[PDB]
């Protein structure tokens, strides 16, 4: 029911391949927000049609803190047009190039609004990724939010878990190899399995070999053992992690 002439545009947050993110505001309003520009040629030269009709019906019946709300759509038959919540902080990818690394207490807040996030998708039976700090934004207080970034503005290996690779079958036991892999990014600096090439980091992801700097407390060492696990059903379940002793001692939000 939304038309262009409805808001008004700002400055280019992000120009990709797919489009553009511009800010922008709602006329009647003044509200501001995100607006996506999806060129179909572009789409149409790949084959996504089907694919872009999927996330935008999902992302539209979801409502929760910590994942980026979609608000609408239209088109006007060369382009299609998103309508997304602003997140004025930016990407967590950013912050950890400023501060290098994070400290226990930004880390274990960030993992407790994941695994909220997370858990709050499955249960809407919804299993997403690869929740790269690159797709991860930041609200106006510093708070956490998944995208699932169109990429409009790694490799990607070195967050995929050893059951998605090997060509085998997955679960939503994939969301808590994930969340391992970036509590460790986030208290080092790099994940976990990274590599010079693309045969070593599948040789450490499958066999899951990988180690700690001297600084990694006990508890943090603890939480991410359990969650890199080359058998998914040994992981643990996302409400176990909210209960860790290491993340109600260090986050700020509560679980
Ligand atoms: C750069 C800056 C930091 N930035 N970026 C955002 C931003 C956040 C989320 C999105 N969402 C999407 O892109 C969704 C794309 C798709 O569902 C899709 C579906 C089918 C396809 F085939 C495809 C395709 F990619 F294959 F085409 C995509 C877009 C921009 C943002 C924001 N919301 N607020 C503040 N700053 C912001
Ligand atoms: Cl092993």
């Amino acid at each position: 029911q939304w038309a262009l002439e409805d808001f008004e545009i700002g400055r280019p947050l992000g120009k990709g391949k797919f489009g553009n993110v511009y800010l922008a505001r709602e006329k009647q309003s003044k509200f501001i927000l995100a607006l996506k520009v999806l060129f179909k040629a572009q789409l149409e030269k790949a084959g996504v049609e089907h694919q872009l009709r999927r996330e935008v019906e999902i992302q539209s019946h979801l409502r929760h803190p910590n994942i980026l709300r979609l608000y609408g759509y239209f088109h006007d038959a060369t382009r299609v047009y998103l309508i997304c919540e602003y997140a004025p902080l930016g990407t967590v990818y950013r912050e950890l190039q400023k501060l290098s690394k994070f400290d226990e207490q930004r880390t274990a807040t960030y993992i407790t609004e994941l695994a909220n996030a997370l858990s709050y998708c499955h249960s809407k039976r919804v299993i997403h990724r690869d929740i790269k700090p690159e797709n991860l934004l930041l609200g106006s207080a510093g708070e956490l939010k998944i995208a699932d970034f169109g990429w409009s503005v790694a490799g990607t290996l070195d967050y995929l878990p050893p059951e998605m690779i090997e060509g085998r079958m997955h679960d939503e036991k994939v969301d808590l190899w994930s969340l391992g892999v970036l509590c460790y990014e986030f208290l080092v600096g790099k994940p976990p399995f990274e590599a010079n090439t693309y045969q070593e980091t599948y040789k450490r992801i499958s066999r899951v070999e990988f180690t700690f700097p001297d600084f990694v407390t006990e508890g943090a060492r603890d939480l991410i053992s359990r969650l890199l696990k080359h058998n998914p059903s040994q992981r643990p379940m996302l409400r176990e992690v909210l209960e860790h002793p290491w993340i109600t001692a260090n986050s700020s939000k509560p679980s």
